[PDB]
């Protein structure tokens, strides 16, 4: 009867407490979606567990073994019920699970070093001076790897092939690598954790230019998961009643630094 | 064989083209969600013809009767197939239709005269000098008449009460009161069509201050109904490849006067 959710730590959506091995349970986590879930499971009256996915993906299939990874992959062979968390919503995903429809929009987007003459992807297209790349793995990787978009294929021709690697293993090394590399670096991640990284000191980062896809976060479920259905429901009155919104503003600008 | 797509004619989602007694079928008429539904039954290999739902509205239940009308209506009683116009996926109408993930995001938006000392939905509540209203029925109005927000509880209460009345029956009625009105009447409408607008002739009106909510146009199918799986993964289909994206710089600003 108790509800096993799959999450991941990704902040703000999913952090450990500063003193969490003083706690116990639910209550050693925070962030945005520690608090979604607990609304949700407040207005559907159940009771969970917040669990992390245990090989820290979102959810691939892999070529080989055709075996689906991360949380998707945990809800596809019944090891959770529910995942929350900043998942995209994507043609592969959406037909091996269910999902709600999104808590949350976004896109991929730019960060810059604060100076860096650089305004869209177009811009960074068009020269090498500004080295700029994204995580070695995931989503964004992905959707240039794929994209046949002229200015996006461009952009991959050219991060697959440059010279230190532009690629790194990590957001927080992403992200320490434009603040190190004097203008020299810029990193392509979703326009959610840019516009979270901004809010934060040392205030040294921005985002710059419009985002170069839309998508959405959706809360996923298995395949004709009844629980599926009531969360969905719970997703739409909670944007209704502004609660989504003021839990952007609790997590991004009310404790916003900069 | 031939599926039978409901609509409603609101510019630029769907016009008739201005010669189209000179034409027959889906040829009659243009716009977005024409496009839209081209590419979806493209992709989806399905014939199909558009029709104009019969009492011009998109979707409530009557509290009465209990009988839903408009686009959601045609569903729930089976009169057409799917529906595919700017209609809002909200949870009264998920409980009972069927809606694919967004193809577009919208919000409530505030639309004024060229230099009317107005930039938020804040300003107009602590005022009346500027009379502000919205549509004399339908979603924006419900929006107001529902909320348990401060600002837009306040907003209500003044629309409500205000003489001479500050609504109006159709959009076009809305948008020549704003013009007319010497920068004393503003007007509350969906993002998407105030920034369409925007960039038509005679550019005396202008989109201010964010959205006051936050929501997404989906395609409607009846409950259960196996269409809705398959359109529900073109649209994911037809975002990722950036043909929504496209679709929009068509009507909107390729298009644009201003
Ligand atoms: N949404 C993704 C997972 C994900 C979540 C978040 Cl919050 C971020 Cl910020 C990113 C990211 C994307 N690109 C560069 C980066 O450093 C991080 C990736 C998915 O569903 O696969
Ligand atoms: N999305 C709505 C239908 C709808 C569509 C569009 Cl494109 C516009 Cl612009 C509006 C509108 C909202 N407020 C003032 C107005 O003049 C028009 C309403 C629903 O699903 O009920």
């Amino acid at each position: 009867k108790t509800v096993v959710v799959t999450t991941i730590l990704e902040s703000p959506y999913v952090m450990m407490k500063k003193n969490h091995e003083m706690l116990e349970g639910n209550e050693r986590y925070e962030g945005y979606c520690v608090d979604l879930a607990a609304e949700i499971a407040k207005h559907c009256g159940f009771k969970y567990k917040l669990t992390i996915v245990g090989d820290g993906k979102y959810g691939a299939r892999d070529a080989d073994t055709k075996i689906w990874n991360g949380m998707v992959g945990e809800l596809v062979y019944g090891k959770a019920d529910i995942a929350i968390a900043p998942l995209t919503i994507t043609l592969v995903r959406e037909e091996v699970i269910d999902f709600s429809k999104p808590f949350m929009s976004l896109g991929i987007s730019i960060m810059i070093k604060k100076g860096t003459p650089i305004e869209s992807a177009e811009d960074l297209s068009k020269q090498t001076e500004i080295a700029y790349g994204t995580l070695d793995s995931g989503s964004t990787k992905e959707f240039f790897r794929r994209s046949k978009i002229a200015v996006f294929d461009k952009m991959w021709t050219y991060m697959r092939s440059a010279e230190p690697s532009v690629f790194v293993r990590t957001t927080a090394e992403g992200v320490a690598r434009v603040r190190k590399s004097k203008g020299k670096y810029a990193y392509l991640l979703e326009s959610t954790m840019n516009e979270y990284i901004e809010q934060r000191k040392p205030c040294d980062t921005m985002k710059v230019g419009g985002n170069l896809d839309s998508k959405g976060y959706g809360i996923a479920t298995p395949k004709g998961s009844s629980l599926g259905n009531a969360v969905n429901l719970a997703v739409l009155k909670l944007n209704e009643q502004g609660l989504l919104d003021k839990l952007k503003n609790k997590w991004w600008y009310d404790k916003g630094e900069c």
